[PDB]
């Protein structure tokens, strides 16, 4: 799996997402440098505005781009499931609000490592913090928690994001993660470690669409 990322992959993310009842599609297109843990991409909301904020959306719009010191290679399940690829699903509970469900495929196709995702949010409430809008244009720092699921041949995630909210607050986002293989092929067991993640999003000047430019860096520490 290694030997696919060893230079820069173009990347495309397909997203359809119900909200409430609130239905959109995002589209992005980017590359990724798993050297330097780098990931540039653009996303943008097909169908119109977006119903959400941008913010909420980042950790469910490819791990496998995540860079692995050498002395912890042997732990990167995300690219040892390459490239018949992993499924990667999440409940992501927003505190004192609703929740997401995400279910999506990240896979290469031709040399192109695509994320397709299905999002289904439900309980929100319309006067809260995301239907509401009130979440700030940025994005903080996390560790990420990895451990093997022995059981299902994957692996099990957790963590939480802390959205900055226009008041000076933070609105919580606990993240539930499942990982498992689309082959019947082998794949590294971790043992538990985390990962580092920076986020910075902005805007294109040019741009007359509901969008989002990200660029992140992610590094595996913790052995």
């Amino acid at each position: 799996g290694e030997e696919l990322f060893t230079g820069v992959v173009p990347i495309l993310v397909e997203l359809d997402g119900d909200v409430n009842g609130h239905k959109f599609s995002v589209s992005g297109e980017g590359e990724g440098d798993a050297t330097y843990g780098k990931l540039t991409l653009k996303f943008i909301c097909t169908t119109g505005k977006l119903p959400v904020p941008w913010p909420t959306l980042v950790t469910t719009l490819v791990q496998c781009f995540s860079r692995y010191p050498d002395h912890m290679k042997q732990h990167d399940f995300f690219k040892s499931a390459m490239p018949e690829g992993y499924v990667q699903e999440r409940t992501i509970f927003f505190k004192d609000d609703g929740n997401y469900k995400t279910r999506a495929e990240v896979k290469f196709e031709g040399d192109t490592l695509v994320n397709r995702i299905e999002l289904k949010g439900i309980d929100f409430k319309e006067d809260g913090n995301i239907l509401g809008h009130k979440l700030e244009y940025n994005y903080n720092s996390h560790n990420v928690y990895i451990m093997a699921d022995k059981q299902k041949n994957g692996i099990k995630v957790n963590f939480k994001i802390r959205h900055n909210i226009e008041d000076g607050s933070v609105q919580l986002a606990d993240h539930y993660q499942q990982n498992t293989p689309i082959g019947d092929g082998p794949v590294l067991l971790p043992d538990n470690h985390y990962l580092s993640t920076q986020s910075a999003l902005s805007k294109d000047p040019n741009e007359k669409r509901d969008h989002m430019v990200l660029l992140e860096f992610v590094t595996a520490a913790g052995i």
